């Protein structure tokens, strides 16, 4: 609550990152290699996010990637689609998002009908290389089925605050290249802490 | 023109990643670590950013910004104040601009005027850890300067798509931990080299 907006920027800042690389330009940059052709990136204007929790900080992420031009989607049980509205998200049933998303992000709790909401069936209902953001709960991206799409380039990135065991003990994930990844940073801003 | 929108959305990446470390957290996961105290960051919300170049790049990325709740000021020598203010810009003059600044980038041609637009005088004006981005030309921000700046703390990070030299040959700014690189990728999108 006090830490939605820390949340919500987070997870905006993984989506800048699955767009254009920053982080492994980084990398690249900092072992002396100047690697343009591999960083080619993506525009975020134009393409469509889907918002998997449409609280506090589903809609602080979505007024804010409206400003660059996504078209933004989404889907909650709880919250109705006329609320939904008002801050210009879409509402949708699952199955109906999965294949229009360029980008993913998660913003729910860790229940039974969560645990693998991106899971092999999920991945596959999805456009080609999508691109998938969990900066919530650890578990609701089912990590075996994100390295299978991450391999077969089903998925084409992931970024992850969180995992289903912290630190991850199994480093396949946060080993690829295209996983940009933090130590469950969502929450730690000076400001966050501090009220 | 059509690559606006690439550079504009490169750059607010830097500052979401100069915000939250991103890239580092990343380097320092795929190193095998989970250092959560390291990588405190700051909310972007009720910072200012100081945009120095108020045409189409700069406009593109106050209005992104905007949408966290940044303050956006700056400055430009032809635009002036009414209709800046008709983004969302409050326009002042350069001295007033260094000390109110959280957040400063560059969106600039290069010219005598602004070939070291921040140097050690404009540095030393501005707030202690203030975090600056170039996605511009190399040479607007003295690179002598901003290791400097770096160095004592007066500057808290920087983002640098560009480079006095590219590849830069000099590698003390590239390598510094508070430093985020890439190899001058603010055009390098699918959609940008498409038409
Ligand atoms: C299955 N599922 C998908 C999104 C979502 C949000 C909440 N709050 C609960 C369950 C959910
Ligand atoms: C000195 N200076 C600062 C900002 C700026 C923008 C332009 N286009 C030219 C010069 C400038």
């Amino acid at each position: 609550n006090g830490n939605s907006l820390s949340a919500a920027e987070l997870t905006c800042g993984m989506i800048m990152c699955l767009a254009r690389q920053i982080p492994q330009a980084t990398a690249s940059m900092k072992d002396g290699k100047w690697e343009r052709k591999k960083f080619m990136g993506t525009e975020l204007n134009g393409k469509t996010l889907g918002i998997l929790g449409l609280g506090r900080i589903g809609r602080e992420v979505a007024t804010r990637m409206q400003s660059f031009g996504m078209k933004t989607i989404g889907y909650d049980p709880i919250i109705s689609p006329e609320v939904s509205a008002s801050f210009g998200v879409q509402q949708l049933p699952l199955e109906e998002i999965w294949p229009l998303c360029d980008f993913i992000t998660v913003h729910t709790p860790l229940l039974p009908s969560t645990t693998g909401l991106l899971n092999d069936n999920t991945f596959a209902q999805c456009k080609k290389g999508v691109r998938v953001v969990n900066c919530a709960r650890g578990g609701i991206v089912d990590e075996g089925a994100l390295l299978r799409a991450l391999q077969s380039g089903q998925c084409a990135g992931a970024a992850l605050d969180v995992f289903t065991e912290e630190p991850p003990r199994d480093r396949a994930l946060v080993d690829h290249e295209n996983v940009i990844s933090c130590p469950h940073l969502g929450a730690s801003t000076k400001e966050a802490q501090s009220r």
